[PDB]
């Protein structure tokens, strides 16, 4: 076996939101809910990266750094595929219940923080990207942050971003090209997985979570020691 043709049988199925649409439409109702699908993504996330070829033989504090930093990338990514491939880039298709359209997206502060996401569904469509390398490029950015200090077994870590470098690479020359193309796509492609570091930075910025959510999340003394209690360096192709 080939090793997209293993990344396309781990690759999670789409989930539902349970949204209902019979009650009008609310900045709340959909923050909530989309709350609640996005734990369960990262869930997904997570027993995807643990099924990746490589990545699966790194020390599990490796593998739970490397989700840590990327986790945002991920679900971002695929978000952008499926509304690339869904609604010609047209919408957020964040499940097949919970589609952003064009009055959803009046709702306060849906636009300022869609914009961001429509960014990755509208450059995958502009570039046309192909199932084969959506998949690399979505293996790739679990594998885009590292600690400053390196983690624990860095040299398999080069081998196996190395290895999916070359899968990116082979996608490429299988959808086309008469070489000073192949490149100039390898250039495109891993220009949009540098500008993922970008949009992250944007989505990291909105609200987490409430004081209500905060205080019945956690018991009063463990709040303390984190009120008492009060580095990452991003892998890019291109500076
Ligand atoms: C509209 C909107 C919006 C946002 O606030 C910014 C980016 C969204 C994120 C992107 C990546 C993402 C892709 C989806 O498929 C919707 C799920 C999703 C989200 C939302 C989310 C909510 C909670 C978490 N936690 C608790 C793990 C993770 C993701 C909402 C985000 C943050």
């Amino acid at each position: 076996p080939t090793l997209v043709s293993l990344l396309e049988v781990i690759e999670p199925e789409v989930l539902y939101a349970g949204y209902d649409s019979s009650v009008p439409d609310s900045t709340w109702r959909i923050m909530t809910t989309l709350n609640m699908l996005g734990g369960r993504q990262v869930i997904a996330a997570v027993k995807w990266a643990k099924a990746i070829p490589g990545f699966r033989n790194l020390h599990l504090d490796d593998q739970m750094t490397l989700l840590q930093y990327s986790w945002m990338s991920l679900m971002a990514f695929a978000l952008g595929w499926r509304s690339y491939r869904q609604s010609s880039a047209n919408l957020l298709c964040f499940a097949p219940d919970l589609i952003i359209n064009e009055q959803r997206m009046t709702l306060p502060d849906m636009y300022d923080q869609c914009k961001h996401m429509l960014y990755v569904s509208s450059e995958l469509h502009r570039l046309q990207v192909s199932y084969e390398e959506y998949l690399c490029m979505k293996t790739l950015l679990l594998l885009s942050s590292v600690p400053k200090d390196g983690l624990k077994s860095q040299e398999l870590f080069d081998e196996i971003r190395m290895t999916y470098i070359k899968e990116l690479g082979k996608a490429i020359v299988k959808r086309e090209g008469n070489s000073s193309q192949n490149w100039q796509r390898f250039y495109q492609l891993t220009k949009l997985l540098d500008s993922m570091h970008e949009v992250v930075e944007n989505l990291l910025n909105y609200c987490f979570q409430t004081f209500l959510d905060k205080t019945m999340s956690i018991e009063f003394p463990e709040m303390l020691a984190e009120i008492i209690t009060n580095n990452i360096k991003k892998l890019l192709f291109h500076q």
